[PDB]
DNA sequence: AAGTCATGTAAGAGGGATGACACTTCGC
DNA sequence: GCGAAGTGTCATCCCTCTTACATGACTT
């Protein structure tokens, strides 16, 4: 399977969900909480749990159980490709100049400093 | 703030801005690259409503190439929206060494395609 | 058992898409 | 003129989010 076919028509909310899981697997309300900080507003859980179940059936996210009241959601290999594919597509269109490039390099470098 | 504008944007609109980040284009030119991204035919009745809706938000400047042609381009505010949801996904992707190595290889293979 | 936590779920509501129909303008 | 390019517009479908209500599970 190729992620492009199933990961280029997702809503911004669904793409932001996969971006979150790209950092590491989280449970339902942990994704809700880190999405809420991006938007600056509340994220109605009635919007989150259905969007994650759609992302699950498409093969982008997997659903495992921590308790049985809690589910830890994590990207499938296809889902990881979905994030990589869209990141390649943005950098393709952002790295249009030598100036644009190193703006990315320092963006990465700064994020490399943030780990320890 | 850039995140304020960036956060409230359809995916179809984030794609329009990423298109204009590469180069300022005219209406249907944007359409054709969005068709090459989606693998779909992009209804122009959907391209122009949003395009003008991004001009209402201040992220796109609608100039005029010819009396029948418009040239769309990103504003400074428009470009800062693209930068900061680039920064957002890169902060979440760069989670370890191999994710950093992977990114900089993309930018390397990307920067080599500019000749 | 009490108070949460975590998730499931549907009706109505809300907002963009579809698929046309229209105008002007350019090139031959 | 004639065809096409480029864009403007909307009725309606379409689909998602909102906004609640709902349950079982973990902690004490
Ligand atoms: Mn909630
Ligand atoms: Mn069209």
């Amino acid at each position: 399977p190729d992620a492009r076919s199933d990961a280029r028509d997702l809503t911004a909310f669904q793409k932001n969900i996969l971006t979150v899981l790209g950092e590491e697997a989280r449970y339902g309300l942990a994704i809700k909480r880190e999405l809420e900080e991006y938007y600056g507003e509340e994220v109605n859980h009635g919007r989150l749990y259905p969007n994650l179940d759609d992302l699950v059936n498409k093969g982008l996210v997997e659903k495992s159980e921590l308790d049985k009241r809690t589910n830890e959601y994590a990207l499938t290999n296809e889902g990881f490709d979905a994030v990589v594919d869209d990141l390649e597509w943005t950098l393709s269109k952002f790295v249009a100049d030598a100036d644009r490039r190193e703006r990315v390099e320092t963006i990465v470098a700064d994020d490399a400093a943030a780990l320890e």
